[PDB]
């Protein structure tokens, strides 16, 4: 009424665990692990959603580090999601709960909280989209 | 606040024109036109959103007719979107304004308000996703 997902800063909360998308210590170094972690409201747990101007593609950028949701190597199953100066372009797709986050140039793969594990520092990885709950993210807007 | 697009009944308003997704007289016959039309709040301008259980795919069902966003022939450019007993599976993709509505098994093609034309009874068609504003839809929950 209307429902929109505007460009802005988001807390990203895993549907399965209630844990949030977390950049390891908020560090800017290339390859810094992106993981599930207990929500604490810190900037390393905030992400800027922005459209690139190519189709409906977006990027996600860590507020603390300034680095982007990226990849540890060539995107395929079980590849780590990592903070990177090179953003992996994403598509944000409406799911039965929250949204799926697909790699826009590798659409078979989505951001995946590994094995629905609620423990801190559980890896987020690229994985085949099976539309399981651990592959869905609630977008919580910061106003 | 947690932005969700829940299964529910929706008005879908084209970003470019401001006209809404409209099933011609809410008629249930196969092949009935789906089009842009000025918003009057009637049930033929309301759509049920539901996940099919395959991936993140959904369907859109007209409240008035009970028929679905569908097609009368295989999806390519300028193929018309029509009301049908057989739903075309869809993907709802977040756009810079509103949402794009892709054909789930033909992702290059999205619901498109022809020529960004705000005239009543402008046809909605399947078209090449260019991410133009006539290919984006605002979801108004009721
Ligand atoms: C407030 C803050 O930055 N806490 C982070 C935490 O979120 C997590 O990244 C952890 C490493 O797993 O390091 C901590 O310093
Ligand atoms: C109030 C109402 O239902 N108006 C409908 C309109 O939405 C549209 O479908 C038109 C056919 O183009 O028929 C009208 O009867
Ligand atoms: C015949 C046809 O498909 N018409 C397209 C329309 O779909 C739309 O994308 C528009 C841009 O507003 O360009 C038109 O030429």
């Amino acid at each position: 009424a209307p429902i929109s997902l505007p460009a802005g800063t988001y807390t990203l909360k895993n549907v399965s665990t209630g844990t949030v998308l977390d950049l390891w210590r908020g560090e800017a170094a290339e390859g810094t692990a992106i993981q599930g972690y207990k929500s604490h409201g810190g900037d390393n747990q905030k992400w800027r959603l922005k459209w690139t101007g190519k189709g409906n593609q977006v990027t996600l950028q860590n507020v603390k580090s300034g680095t982007y949701v990226g990849t540890a190597s060539n995107i395929q199953n079980s590849v780590n999601v990592v903070g990177s100066t090179t953003a992996v372009p994403l598509d944000i797709v409406a799911a039965d709960k929250g949204f799926a986050i697909e790699a826009a140039d590798h659409r078979l793969f989505v951001l995946d909280l590994k094995e629905s594990n609620p423990a801190n520092e559980t890896p987020v990885i690229y994985y085949n989209n099976n539309a399981t709950d651990n592959q869905k993210w609630k977008f919580i807007d910061e106003k």
